[PDB]
C-alpha cells in the first residue's frame, strides 16, 4: 500500500536501539524526520500529543507507529480515543 513506513515516540534508549535498527531514520524523498524523543522532565504533555496527531493525522506515509507504553501512559486518553484504521499503534 501507500503506508510503509514506521514512525517513533520513544524516550533516549529506545529510540538509540530503533535508529541502529534504521527505524525513525529520515525518508530520502521527502527528508522528513520519523521519530520524536521523549525526556522525562523536558518534553510536556501537549508536546507528546502534538507529535501524535502529526504522526497520525498529518503524515499519511505511516503503517505503525512504536511507542514505549509508559509513553503511551502519559497521554493514554489521547491514545484510546484514537479510531483511525492506520496507522497500528504497538506499545513497546
Amino acid at each position: 500500500e501507500k503506508r510503509t513506513l514506521i514512525a517513533v515516540i520513544a524516550d533516549e534508549d529506545t529510540t538509540t536501539g530503533l535508529l541502529l535498527a534504521g527505524i525513525g531514520q529520515i525518508t530520502p524523498e521527502t527528508q522528513e524526520k520519523n521519530f520524536f524523543v521523549y525526556q522525562e522532565g523536558k518534553t510536556t504533555k501537549e508536546e507528546i500529543t502534538d507529535k501524535f496527531n502529526h504522526f497520525t493525522e498529518e503524515r499519511d506515509d505511516i503503517a505503525i507507529l512504536l511507542m514505549n507504553q509508559h509513553i503511551a501512559e502519559n497521554i493514554r486518553a489521547r491514545v484510546d480515543s484514537f479510531t483511525n484504521a492506520f496507522p497500528a499503534i504497538l506499545e513497546i
